[PDB]
């Protein structure tokens, strides 16, 4: 249930990809003006290499998708699921905005 500040939503330009660091694992954020913003890895499954922060953010079908920079295959901001392979996946983190301020949600115990 608990949030960590990540970072001020105007260090974020909109639809571009800013890598961030989330407990050591490589994230890149995409604020949405109509949506928010969305947390996937940075890392490229397929094409092996941080670059997801470079990606063509567009529309498909609706619920938009990053393009890796590299091999083009799309990836679902939402879910994380690449269109043209069903068997490739970002990993997501949960992102929240109050005022201006970025948070992930993280957990405890």
């Amino acid at each position: 249930l608990t949030k960590v500040k990540l970072c001020q939503l105007d260090d974020l330009m909109p639809f571009i990809g800013a890598t961030v660091l989330i407990e050591g694992e490589r994230v890149a954020l995409f604020y949405i003006p109509d949506s928010g913003v969305y947390a996937v890895q940075d890392w490229d499954p397929i094409g092996k290499a941080y670059v997801m922060s470079r990606g063509i953010v567009g529309d498909i079908n609706g619920e938009m998708c990053v393009a890796s920079p590299l091999y083009k295959q799309h990836f679902s901001l939402k879910s994380g699921q690449c269109l043209e392979d069903e068997a490739h996946c970002l990993k997501t983190w949960r992102v929240t905005v109050d005022d201006n301020q970025v948070c992930y949600l993280a957990k405890e115990l």
